[PDB]
């Protein structure tokens, strides 16, 4: 089995689109969940991300700090270490990317209070109104995964998202 290419997160992030949250195993639904990219340096990522309650949009300013997810030295930047968010996430790591970044799978890595908490989100670039236009390729990657762990999956977006 031909080992899979790491896929760079600061590629992926590096873009004036709009990443919509598509799919997720998060069992508190951020409803619209999305980020706004504003800077980047080799070093880190400056966003805005922003969900929804009560159709009321709420926003943080976050940071990422580039790194490699095994901590390979000088390995490719496919992990950001994060800053900044009152909900705990900590980590975040490109599982796949899609050609030209339309879609990702990322891992997301949290902390609550007590444990670490993990699930995964599958996001695209743009409003994924046409999902007959979101690469399936990344859609199967999101779908390999929820049945190894054995979860089921929502999708936080729809038209209705400011």
């Amino acid at each position: 089995k031909q080992e899979e290419p790491d896929y760079p997160i600061n590629k992926f992030m590096n873009t004036t689109d709009e990443i919509w949250v598509f799919r997720t195993t998060q069992e508190n639904v951020q409803k619209c969940k999305k980020d706004k990219n504003k800077y980047m340096t080799t070093s880190a990522t400056f966003f805005t991300r922003s969900h929804e309650e009560q159709d009321q949009i709420h926003e943080q300013e976050l940071v990422g700090k580039f790194a490699n997810f095994y901590d390979k030295p000088d390995g490719v930047y496919d992990r950001i270490d994060i800053t900044g968010d009152k909900t705990g996430v900590y980590e975040e790591a490109l599982a796949y990317a899609s050609k030209e970044n339309t879609c990702g799978v990322v891992g997301v890595w949290a902390f609550d209070g007590e444990t670490t908490v993990v699930w995964r989100e599958l996001r695209v670039r743009n409003r994924p109104n046409d999902a007959t236009k979101v690469d399936e390729m990344c859609k199967k990657k999101f779908d390999d995964y929820v049945q190894v762990v054995n979860k089921s999956w929502t999708s936080p977006y729809n038209e209705k998202c400011k």
